[PDB]
């Protein structure tokens, strides 16, 4: 995906509730640093729903592609009230940005 396009998508659609940098603050949603390769519900210091803790998947490109299309379909009962991104290329670009930004 296109990291530069994905950053803009993140800012427009996600930054209201999320940070990505190491040591970044929790907002309505958790800081996302270290997301890839981690089970759901594991950001340090954030209180998740039981639903997000129970999901028991590992975040990576494929599981994010699915989640971000329709969050409540993937994790029923989640407190992330976000409609989703319908277009696959936009999800891919966002996820490429996340893969970079949450790993530095
Ligand atoms: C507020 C209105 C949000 C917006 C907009 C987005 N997210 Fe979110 N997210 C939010 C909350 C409250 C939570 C916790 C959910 C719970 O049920 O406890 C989350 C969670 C995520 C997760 C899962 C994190 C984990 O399991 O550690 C991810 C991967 C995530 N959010 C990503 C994300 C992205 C990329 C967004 C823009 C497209 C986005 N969220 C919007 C709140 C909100
Ligand atoms: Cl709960
Ligand atoms: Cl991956």
């Amino acid at each position: 995906g296109d990291v530069e396009k994905g950053k803009r998508i993140f800012i427009m659609k996600c930054s209201q509730c999320h940070t990505v940098e190491k040591g970044g603050k929790h907002k309505t949603g958790p800081n996302l640093h270290g997301l890839f390769g981690r089970k759901t519900g594991q950001a340090s210091g954030f209180t998740y729903t039981e639903a997000n803790k129970n999901k028991g998947i590992i975040w990576g490109e494929d599981t994010l592609m699915e989640y971000l299309e329709n969050p409540k379909k993937y994790i029923p009962g989640t407190k992330m009230i976000f409609v989703g991104i319908k277009k696959k290329e936009e999800r891919a670009d966002l996820i490429a940005y996340l893969k970079k930004a949450t790993n530095e």
